[PDB]
DNA sequence: CTGACGTGC
DNA sequence: GCACGTCAG
DNA sequence: CTGACGTGC
DNA sequence: GCACGTCAG
């Protein structure tokens, strides 16, 4: 009717689509509400480099709406992305796609770097295990109870255009053995405090019902799950394992190996391995022979 | 390709049309987004009354992410209506769905009787100057930058289903004199602290752009409206002069009359008038006389 | 006009 | 616990 | 792997 | 001020 004469107002929530990953925008936080991706063994294999790529707006959003570097650099958070770069081995163009700013929020560089980061090596280590991994990556702004039971909701935001910084971030994760695989499949949800988080805490004391964080979100993921289809708690059917300091530790110093363009910096690897610990087994000075023989060319 | 494969997230954020308004409902939030509105003369006529209306939940919004009136009541903030009430006496249907509480927002309950009473009584006075009126209101949660420089939002989330109270209530008004006329449009765009407010700050004080509030709120308001045309500043083609002290205080007394239930109760309605030295016309006289000879019969 | 609150089925 | 009469800004 | 930071034109 | 080498979790 006459209502809508001149159009009724946008939010802009609507499914953007990248090559390996889609996300949901939020407007008013300058940051994506949910990125979903999908993860298989072939992804996260590959030669891109994010090296390369560098952050950067997303052009499809409106500039009115977007995030800028100008936001994140010198505010004290880092730009953490949600749909990880490590997903998108396999293709430069993808990669590049997950430093857009729409994939970023304003997060703690411990967070960003530690644990965090094990939470995503973990989602790769389940496609090991799993043919098919789903998991849907988003920003919260979760209350506070007080001692008088008063709840109040508290977050900074960042830079000119006030980027939304989150209290928590959540990670939905669902799993699929195999196409033909009569098998259940395994879901787990995930809310982490945006702070930094040692190696004590197991993964499962972040573990959330699925209905409690759509609760939270005020979003419902997987709508086209069937309902009586058997789902499994993916730490009942998985190990919801990350990995210890030893294992972390080791697997940096590995990834900075493959990347050691000198032999300078080959030696520092491994003076920063060997303390306060570590010797490699099975596997580090396999290829750290490797690099250091090439190196010498 | 298999990224689908269980369908994408749902926010949930669609259009919701009823009888004389349109909303977007914020799940996160249990309150809505966007409340759009279109006010003329007859629209606002009628014998549509609110006591046969109760707050209840909207019935078209999944219970998971319904606010409840087990979250207003007791919590200190009033049920606030983002499609006004009064704007809907032409239907009965229509005023009963302002009342879903989809429509609803935490609200001072003084700035909800007052301030924000006086702009939705401006926006249907708009109507004797203007064909048709066109009304955005919706919620806003601005935030404040601390001694430290540093920029916090911080607003309280209330019941068990955690409401999330505004720190703001926006308000862009557009205004067309005829469907004909070539006269351009008129459009303001205002938004007022979610608190008491008074009649000391007139409405222009809290007018800003329409582009800053799109910056704030996230949304984009009318996009048919054709912004690179003439449009005009609604405080500039009209006055933007809410009712002051004696004129609002003397048509709540003149609505007050008609709910008197007792000859004690409606003297009393004469007598703060009187009290506040506020003088009755003629309307208000006549109308306290016929109601005052009619229940000196109980 | 805008609301909350106490009473009684 | 709602429906409804009462009371306030 | 995840990132920021200091320096140079 | 960005580009890029260097550095840190
Ligand atoms: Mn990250
Ligand atoms: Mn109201």
């Amino acid at each position: 009717a006459v209502l809508e004469q001149f159009g009724f107002p946008l939010t802009g929530t609507e499914a953007r689509c990248y090559t390996n990953h889609a996300l949901s925008y939020d407007q008013a936080k300058r940051v994506p509400r949910w990125v979903l991706e999908h993860i298989s063994k072939s992804k996260i294999m590959g030669d891109a480099d994010r090296k390369h790529c560098k952050f950067k707006p997303d052009p499809n959003i409106p500039p009115t709406f977007s995030a800028f570097n100008e936001d994140y650099v010198g505010s004290g958070w880092s730009r953490g992305a949600m749909a990880p770069a490590g997903n998108n081995k396999f293709s430069s163009k993808a990669m590049a796609e997950t430093f857009y700013l729409s994939n970023i929020v304003p997060q703690d560089f411990d967070n960003n770097s530690g644990y965090w980061n094990r939470i995503e090596m973990y989602c790769r280590e389940l496609t090991e295990r799993f043919e098919d991994v789903w998991v849907v990556s988003g920003p919260l702004t979760l209350p506070q109870t007080r001692g008088d039971g008063k709840k109040i909701v508290s977050y900074q935001v960042i830079g000119e255009d006030n980027v939304a910084v989150p209290s928590h971030l959540y990670k939905v994760i669902l799993a699929r053995r195999s196409s033909v695989s009569t098998e259940p499949l395994a879901l787990g949800a995930f809310v982490v405090p945006n702070e930094a988080i040692g190696f004590q805490p197991q993964l499962t004391e972040f573990q959330v019902s699925l209905q409690d964080l759509e609760k939270l979100s005020g979003l419902v993921f997987f709508p086209h799950l069937d309902r009586t289809s058997d789902i499994r708690n993916i730490c009942s059917v998985d190990t919801c394992k990350l990995l210890d300091f030893q294992e972390f530790t080791l697997y940096l110093s590995t990834r900075k190996i493959e990347g050691a363009r000198s032999v300078l910096r080959l030696e520092k690897i491994m003076e920063n391995l060997k303390n306060a610990e570590i010797e490699p087994d099975d596997y580090f000075m396999s290829r750290y022979e490797k690099k250091l023989e090439e190196l010498k060319a």
